[PDB]
């Protein structure tokens, strides 16, 4: 764990760290409505490092934080990069952390971010599990007004798996519901799931707010999916993450 | 006052001085009545009814709620056979139930006992529970539902959703109605916020494959919403005031 612990070290201060990015479709899976940015690991010898066995241990050293810090610029840069480009990504999704949201230099640092590489704000869109919000929702309603002060989109992951409010999902200035793989396996034939699934987006629709399905893996999945109004769809359906010169050359026009 | 209030209500049980008094419930076009919710009231034999917001809350302090609920659900099952014996056609009862019942080690008994007195269908009872109460002890909760839903009863969730929810485990729960509250259904509709809100509880409902209710609907504007958007049935003001069970019949069982 030392070991680990010292090439972790190693990989932030060295850059061997690398975003790859997973594609996200509209329902359909015709065309490209964004990225989705993914904390990956170049280790000289080993090559690219699963992340079930360096993100872990990152949690347990106190660096997650710290790399996502640094992972948000990266994917702003990045989309600024593909815009220059007239590589049209409509925007770019990273996951924060509850440690990120907390964080009293959050705002700022989104702010200097933005004004460094000049995206459109609406162009890079934050996702927080709703654990996050739900845990303290007057001190998320503060937070998350902040951040959306900078014109920035927001989405909330793992919708429906935990405990929510429909009363306060309503006031939150987010514009995203995430489906999370869990209501999107048992489709189309499970019952629980395609209730649930078919709820989540519903419900999305009634609150002015757009749905995405995470591990959409099949066909009949995403047969559902499309037919059932989710707007957009990601998964290994579509491929696997790839870094940004693969990516950036796929969907070059 | 609040002396006279508790042993006036002390006295109200064994002389028999609590009513019931129902509010009717119809199809989403407000055409066809579904229902009556059974609601407690009191005759007293010098004050006349007694305000509910006046005695409810009293009730409650003294500790008298679970058992004056029990006695209420034994006369709504009472009544709907009633009812069903003078061919008056009211399809199904409603009782809300409290927590402290709720908690009854003997509350499935106990209705099992009414059930079979009363003989009326089990389908023609539904007990009302606030989401707050199912949420508390989301374990408990699921084995005491099983029970009641093994009587063949209906359940249903009202304050639905005010406070938080589960989706995930209220696919779990053995329920087959929604009730909006009335807090969602007084800004239809041009309150967006309520719109958007009573609009996601009817699809959530519907994609559970669940009955939903609306309450408080006291006028046409809000039935409007309310019927073009799918809800089920309606409850409020607008189809009138709950009434004793001979004059419910008369005015809203046809």
């Amino acid at each position: 764990r030392l070991e680990l612990e010292s090439d972790l070290r190693r990989a932030l201060e060295l850059g061997e760290f690398v975003l790859h990015y997973q594609p996200q479709f509209t329902g359909d899976g015709r065309r490209l409505t964004g990225a989705e940015a993914l904390l990956r690991w170049q280790h000289p010898r080993r090559g690219l490092v699963p992340p079930s066995e360096f993100i872990p241990v990152l949690e347990e050293i106190g660096l997650v934080a710290q790399v996502g810090d640094w992972l948000l610029a990266e994917a702003c840069k990045q989309l600024r990069s593909w815009h220059k480009a007239k590589v049209r990504v409509p925007k770019v999704s990273v996951n924060l952390s509850a440690r990120q949201f907390a964080d009293g230099q959050l705002g700022e640092r989104i702010a200097a971010i933005l004004y460094e590489t000049g995206i459109p704000p609406a162009c890079l869109e934050l996702e927080l599990t709703e654990s996050i919000l739900m845990s303290d929702v007057a001190e998320a309603m503060q937070i998350l007004s902040g951040l959306k002060r900078l014109g920035l989109a927001i989405a909330v992951d793992d919708f429906g798996t935990g405990y929510s409010s429909l009363n306060y999902l309503k006031q939150f200035p987010i514009d995203v519901l995430k489906i999370d793989r869990s209501f999107v396996d048992g489709l189309p034939h499970g019952e629980q799931d395609a209730q649930i699934a078919r709820a989540i987006i519903a419900m999305a629709h009634s609150l002015n707010l757009m749905v995405i399905a995470e591990g959409v893996e099949s066909q009949a999945q995403l047969d559902f999916l499309r037919e059932h109004g989710c707007d957009e769809v990601q998964g290994y359906l579509f491929g696997r993450p790839m870094p940004a010169e693969q990516f950036g050359m796929l969907y070059a026009s």
